[PDB]
């Protein structure tokens, strides 16, 4: 009878048979282990580590602006002005901004043949050591194989390059644009959690326009002003701005958006920290500091090309936005509940071992617990 | 006998003893709860949320190109041409592209001393309010401490800057390059899932060269043409291009690559949406819109430096590529199967509570279920 | 008595009753399935796939520098020098670097009216086909509606553009800057795992300054030199540099930082691979290769604007840094242990099916296992 079998399946309840052993020590140990498992599963997995939540990584867009002007007026270059259009190269970058702090300039370079800067490698005599096509470490020009006179006292290998070649052996000390220490950087950050489709920007709802006109970030007094002074950025990373400005470097401004979207959106707040991203190691490094070369191009009255070559040392400020949002989800919750239910059986296993192998009456309990089918 | 014990361990099967209670209500409730747990575990965890899959985040590379030219011919600037080399600054960017839509120009600036633009802060009389070294909000020059004549009717504080200083108090209305509304942007996207080592590009296999010569993206008619009109990009985000072009802004073009790699690769398709990334808030904002300054550098016949300063307003288009791929994995599958097996015992727990504490014959069932070892 | 009930709850141990069936086949199958589940849970989940670890994605910062100079000296352009400031456009980029390998130049362009380059679309006669405002495919200028003479033998539509218009119909072959094959690229990479707060850079502790002065990356001999030759980068991706240099392309240099932070930090090492990111498909592509336009701006003696337009073909090198770190965590460990404990019951289920439905004495075992409460 299939119908009778189905009715029996539906209208009967099956529960296991249990043996109740009266022992203070074993019972207390069983309860202690069960309490130890429950405390783990609740306090650590759920309350502490939030095992009931799904997570999503942040999607960020950043806008950066620098303010400040430096005035130098020396003999070689004369009176010079350095505003934002002069010391920010290139005009725009993604999640980054370079500020020039030291400079070496070479004005009126033309394409042609010229001697190199005298040193151990380039200095020559009799046009014998020079090798055609050898660019050398400079890699600024291609050697023509001839050995010409740099000046009245030394002879160097001739190269095909923009001439005269740059001389970068004397980096200015202190940094040329050392006034950049008091420039200020604004960081505007818009974040997005696509999974929860949640958006926020780092200028909080209580941060007004009047306040943003004169604020400077401070970890204690102004923890949410998005305007940072460069010297203070370097100082908060554990370094010195004047030391770092001579040869340049990389500075990380990292924004943490760890948020709990179970609570009010007003508590999803950014946290700022600062970390130097380049390393000082004179024995395990190549191209220390931070610099690059760019040029300004001109034209002679006859149409011949001329350029000013700039070797720009400076600090690159990288904006690093990271963080995870969390919202309650039923799948991790049920996974953890089932895991705890399964783990509650380790107490039974351990107590069975004790009852059956480390007891005086273990044979009696073995007889009571196990039935041999014969 | 160790061998006898091992044989007993290997050649015996152990199964629990079960009590079968005949009750329609309790049995039906047991089956209902078991069915409720099975339906959860299958339908929600496996079928709906794909709990049998491992996931991997996308690695993306983007190439962007703009097409279009604008012709303006006014009195101050005369006849001007704006092609791609003029309104895209810088020539290249990563996952981004800036299009200039409004402009303020200052031609023939030289480094020197000049008065500021008259306003409440800068206007002065008798050379008393001026403070040396105070850059002011302009931060375009350093105040020299002298109060000089801007013109015949007002006196302002003298600054060391590129002179004459920029006057950005009258932003053109409507936008200067308002013809950028009909420029078109091409977005080429190559994606990579390293875990599954799967690659695809957003130009699908059925998208031909002839079609790509004249297509424009439409959510309904051309959902896979990677060529977007700028005005339409802004419109699909819920905004107006002409309004946004006066002061600039940030526009997000986000590409979603949510794919199921259990199926054919032909179904891994990109989905396009548009979202404005900057905020309009006159009470809780600093530096609204989007603009930056860059310069073109020239040289006098005597070698003196001159520059044209450009304050460029425009819209930055950010390409945001996100998504996760999914493939069947055995580890999550077995974790979910074990979790469901463990969770099936909640029905037993609940039915035991009912049988032992909320029944008329609960004492009889308690006697039948539990054995006291004495 | 509540106290008596509590004492009974605390001082009693409950364990299930078991039926022991003596059968070689069923017992052996039970043990085989249990061993098969244990081998899975240990070997695959724990030992092989490291199911006892939490993971974290890498946060990376990259610095790139190119070295090399090319000398060309032809008739149209004359003697030219191309150093780093000439062929890297823009001076700086994020996680990227473009090297120019082919070039088309247009010198002395002025804003005005000029004919187009003769072709099927532009050629005209009698000033009838020309349409005012139609930018055309060139989109370099706006058509004025007039049909003027390109030269003595053909007439084309007049446009408002920078004049004369660029002629990009003859891309140089072989590439103009084909000497870029032996340029070298340095990639400095600093990584950070915020969850474990672990930092490392790709210049390893045993990589000295003397070694870095002359090393070139090789997968077999120098697997940790961060200096790559461009031609070799393209070759290791399965392509030819000279072929790729004519029209340009995108090359991916991907750094893998898969590390196990349970072990010494000295074993967290970078792995380098190379993949071309652009596709060759003459039937399913738009804008093949890789190129962009930028200009150098000059000024006439009268102050009129002039520019040199450069169409730059080249290879964009993208630095793709990915990887996950792993450290032992107790939560995944306990989840997997509980899952295995739950999964160990499938053996009992299967063996019960066999014992109760596929046995000669199945009725006797059914009587021994199940108790009917009456
Ligand atoms: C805008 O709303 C935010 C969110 O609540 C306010 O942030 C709060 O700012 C105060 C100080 O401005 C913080 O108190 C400080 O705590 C540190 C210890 O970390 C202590 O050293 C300082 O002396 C000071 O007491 C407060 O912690 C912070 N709230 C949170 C949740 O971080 C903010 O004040 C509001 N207004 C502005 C202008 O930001
Ligand atoms: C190339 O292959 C793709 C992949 O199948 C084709 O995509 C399909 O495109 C059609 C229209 O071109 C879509 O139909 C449209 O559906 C919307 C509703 O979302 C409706 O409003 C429209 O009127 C139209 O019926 C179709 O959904 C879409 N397939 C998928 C899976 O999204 C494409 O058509 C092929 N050819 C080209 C030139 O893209
Ligand atoms: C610095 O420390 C690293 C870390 O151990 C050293 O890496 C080791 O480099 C050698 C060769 O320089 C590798 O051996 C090579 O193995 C390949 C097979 O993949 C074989 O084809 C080669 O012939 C060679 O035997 C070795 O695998 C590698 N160690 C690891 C863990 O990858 C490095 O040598 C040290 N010094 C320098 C200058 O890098
Ligand atoms: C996220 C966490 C996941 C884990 C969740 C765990 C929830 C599990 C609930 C289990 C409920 C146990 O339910 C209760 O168990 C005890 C033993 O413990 C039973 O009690 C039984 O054994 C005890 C101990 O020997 C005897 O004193 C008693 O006479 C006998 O009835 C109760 O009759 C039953 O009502
Ligand atoms: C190749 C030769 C064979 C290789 C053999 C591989 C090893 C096989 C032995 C694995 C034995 C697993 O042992 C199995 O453990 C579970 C608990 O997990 C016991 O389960 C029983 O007792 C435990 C406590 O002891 C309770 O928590 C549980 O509710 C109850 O059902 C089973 O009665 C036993 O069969
Ligand atoms: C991803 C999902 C994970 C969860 C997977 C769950 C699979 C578990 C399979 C369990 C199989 C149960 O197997 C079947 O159980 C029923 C009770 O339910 C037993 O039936 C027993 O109890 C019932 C109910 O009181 C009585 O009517 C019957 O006389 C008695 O034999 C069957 O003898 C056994 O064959
Ligand atoms: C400090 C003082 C002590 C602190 C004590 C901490 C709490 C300890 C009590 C936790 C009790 C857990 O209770 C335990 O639950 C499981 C189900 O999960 C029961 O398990 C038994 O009955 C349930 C249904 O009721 C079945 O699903 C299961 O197959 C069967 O083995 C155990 O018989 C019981 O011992
Ligand atoms: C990450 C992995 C997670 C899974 C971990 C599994 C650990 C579980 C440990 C279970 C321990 C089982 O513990 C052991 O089980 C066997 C059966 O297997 C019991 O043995 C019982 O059944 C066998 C088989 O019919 C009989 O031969 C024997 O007379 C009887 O006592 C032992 O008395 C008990 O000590
Ligand atoms: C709408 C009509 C009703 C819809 C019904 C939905 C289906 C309900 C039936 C699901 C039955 C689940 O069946 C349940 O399986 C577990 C194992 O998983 C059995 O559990 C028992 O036997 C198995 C082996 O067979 C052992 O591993 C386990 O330790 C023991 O407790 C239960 O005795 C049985 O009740
Ligand atoms: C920059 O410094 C130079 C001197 O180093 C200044 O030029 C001199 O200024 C003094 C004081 O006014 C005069 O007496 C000299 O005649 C000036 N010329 C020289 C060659 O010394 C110069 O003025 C400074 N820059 C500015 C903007 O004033
Ligand atoms: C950055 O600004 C500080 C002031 O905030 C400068 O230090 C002060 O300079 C003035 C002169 O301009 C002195 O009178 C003060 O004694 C200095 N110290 C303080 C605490 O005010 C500092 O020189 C600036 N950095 C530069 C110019 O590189
Ligand atoms: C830009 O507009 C100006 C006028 O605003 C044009 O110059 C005038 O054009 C008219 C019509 O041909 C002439 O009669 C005038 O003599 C021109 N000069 C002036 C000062 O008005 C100018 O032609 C326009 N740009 C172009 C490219 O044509
Ligand atoms: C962008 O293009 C549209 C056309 O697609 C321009 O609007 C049309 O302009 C022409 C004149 O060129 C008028 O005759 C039409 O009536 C206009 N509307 C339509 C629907 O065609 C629009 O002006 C352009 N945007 C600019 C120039 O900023
Ligand atoms: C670039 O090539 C040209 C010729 O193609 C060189 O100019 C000629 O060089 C020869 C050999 O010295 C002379 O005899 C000719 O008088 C030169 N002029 C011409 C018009 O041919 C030129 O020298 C080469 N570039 C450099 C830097 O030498
Ligand atoms: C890149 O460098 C290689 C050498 O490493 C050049 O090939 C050699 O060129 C020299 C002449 O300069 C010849 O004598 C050799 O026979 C060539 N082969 C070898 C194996 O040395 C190659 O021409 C360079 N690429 C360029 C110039 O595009
Ligand atoms: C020539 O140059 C070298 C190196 O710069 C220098 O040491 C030497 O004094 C110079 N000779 C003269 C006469 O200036
Ligand atoms: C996310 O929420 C915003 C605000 O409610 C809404 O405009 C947007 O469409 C939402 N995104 C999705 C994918 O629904
Ligand atoms: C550029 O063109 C102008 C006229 O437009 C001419 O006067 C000048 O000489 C030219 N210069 C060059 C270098 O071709
Ligand atoms: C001087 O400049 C101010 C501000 O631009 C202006 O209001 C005033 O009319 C000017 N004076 C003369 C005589 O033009
Ligand atoms: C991924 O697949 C492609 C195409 O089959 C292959 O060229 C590449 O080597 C694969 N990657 C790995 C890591 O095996
Ligand atoms: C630049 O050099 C050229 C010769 O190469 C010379 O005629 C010109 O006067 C120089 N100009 C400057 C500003 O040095
Ligand atoms: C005019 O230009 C066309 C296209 O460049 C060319 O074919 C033709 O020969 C030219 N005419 C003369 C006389 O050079
Ligand atoms: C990470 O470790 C470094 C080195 O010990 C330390 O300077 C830094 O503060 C640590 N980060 C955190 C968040 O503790
Ligand atoms: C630029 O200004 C200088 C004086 O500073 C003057 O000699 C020159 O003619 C001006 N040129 C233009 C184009 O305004």
């Amino acid at each position: 009878g299939c119908c009778a079998a189905l009715a029996a399946f539906l209208f009967e309840y099956d529960t296991p048979r249990i043996v109740l052993i009266r022992s203070r020590k074993v019972g207390l140990m069983n309860r202690a282990v069960q309490l130890l498992i429950l405390a783990y599963v609740i306090g650590w997995v759920f309350v502490w580590e939030k095992g009931y939540q799904e997570t999503d990584s942040v999607v960020s867009s950043v806008t950066t602006k620098v303010k400040g002007v430096a005035v130098t007026n020396t003999s070689k270059l004369g009176f010079r002005i350095w505003d934002v259009a002069d010391y920010v190269i290139p005009a725009q970058e993604e999640n980054s901004l370079f500020v020039m702090t030291n400079v070496i300039l070479t004005m009126n370079q033309t394409q042609g043949l010229c001697p190199e800067i005298p040193d151990a490698t380039t200095v020559c005599k009799s046009d014998a050591s020079c090798t055609a096509g050898s660019a050398g470490t400079h890699s600024n020009g291609v050697s023509t194989g001839r050995c010409v006179a740099f000046n009245g006292s030394v002879k160097t290998c001739e190269v095909a390059a923009w001439c005269p070649v740059e001389d970068d052996t004397h980096v200015p000390q202190p940094a040329f644009l050392k006034a950049a220490e008091n420039f200020t950087l604004l960081v505007k950050n818009n974040i997005w959690y696509p999974k929860f489709n949640f958006s926020k920007r780092n200028i909080l709802p209580n941060i007004t326009t009047t306040y943003l006109k004169s604020c400077i970030y401070d970890a204690k007094t102004d923890p949410f002003c998005p305007i940072f002074r460069l010297g203070k950025i370097v100082e908060n990373a554990g370094h010195s701005f004047q030391d770092m400005a001579v040869e340049g470097g990389i500075m990380g401004i990292q924004v943490n958006w760890d948020c709990n979207l179970d609570r009010a959106a007003s508590l999803c707040l950014p946290r700022y920290s600062f970390r130097r991203l380049d390393t000082r190691d004179v024995e395990h490094n190549v191209s220390p500091g931070y610099n690059f070369r760019f040029a300004k191009y001109y034209r002679d009255l006859a149409g011949n090309e001329q350029r000013t070559l700039i070797k720009a040392y400076g600090i690159r400020f990288d904006i690093i936005v990271f963080g995870k949002a969390g919202k309650f989800d039923i799948i991790p919750t049920m996974i953890n509940i089932g895991s705890g239910l399964a783990l509650l059986g380790m107490a039974t296993v351990l107590c069975d071992i004790i009852v059956l192998y480390c007891m005086k009456k273990r044979l009696y309990y073995r007889e009571k617990k196990y039935k041999y089918v014969e």
